[PDB]
């Protein structure tokens, strides 16, 4: 356990986001969808220097889950991670000068990467299991007014990735609908060299199983 506040800019970049992308709220899962891609491409890269790179986890894959009895949506990724440091240690000139024009800042969120905090327009609370190759499986925790970061008490879970859990508002209720999910995913996953997986039911007969989108 230890709890900490955001720095003023991020607090200030937060309710710029949310402003921005209002009546676009989908936009949270291309963005969740863009750093799982960065994650993924960044220990791929690494892969080329470090020979043991990818012992944690073989595989290269985004498995997205929904949960519709605990209101939960979860984004799993096989990527680089994050260590301790990166969680507790985490634009607005470019912004606020095209807010002023009325001009679209939509891909301004996506250029400079800070895209993270568009789950919060969905979300109540936001959670974040990361595991990086040679640190420990950590905890980040937030409701956007504080965060935190905890060890992980089950230890070493994913192997190596990260995995965005989302507590859901009552009026986002609507992206836990596999059918939503699925075309989303197929409307931001064009650019990404990766496999998206979304975990399907066909159905009184039920077949569950991760069906592939790209
Ligand atoms: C900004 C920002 C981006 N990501 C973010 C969020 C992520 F989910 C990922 C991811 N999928 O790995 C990711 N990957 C980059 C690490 C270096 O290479 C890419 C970054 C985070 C933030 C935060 O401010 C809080 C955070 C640390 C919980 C997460």
């Amino acid at each position: 356990s230890e709890k900490f506040a955001f720095q003023a800019e991020v607090n200030r970049m937060m309710k710029l986001i949310i402003n921005s992308l209002y009546k676009n709220k989908e936009i949270f899962l291309r963005e969740l969808i863009s750093n799982a891609s960065d994650a993924l491409d960044k220990i791929r890269l690494i892969s080329l220097t470090d020979e043991n790179a990818l012992s944690g986890n073989e595989e290269l894959t985004v498995k997205i889950k929904c949960d519709k009895e605990k209101n939960l949506l979860h984004v799993t990724d096989t990527g680089v991670g994050m260590t301790r440091e990166e969680l507790v240690k985490n634009f607005l000139n470019k912004m606020t000068e095209a807010q002023e024009d009325g001009q679209s800042t939509s891909e301004l969120i996506g250029q400079f990467g800070v895209g993270f905090y568009s789950a919060f327009l969905v979300a109540d609370k936001v959670i974040v299991t990361s595991k990086h190759n040679n640190d420990t499986q950590h905890i980040w925790e937030s409701d956007s007014n504080e965060f935190s970061v905890i060890a992980d008490p089950r230890g070493n879970t994913l192997g190596r990735g990260t995995t965005i859990t989302l507590v859901l508002k009552e009026e986002a209720s609507d992206y836990l609908e596999l059918d939503t999910i699925k075309n989303l995913v197929k409307k931001y996953s064009q650019f990404i060299n990766f496999p998206i997986y979304v975990w399907s039911s066909k159905t009184e007969k039920t077949v569950w199983d991760w069906e592939l989108m790209n």
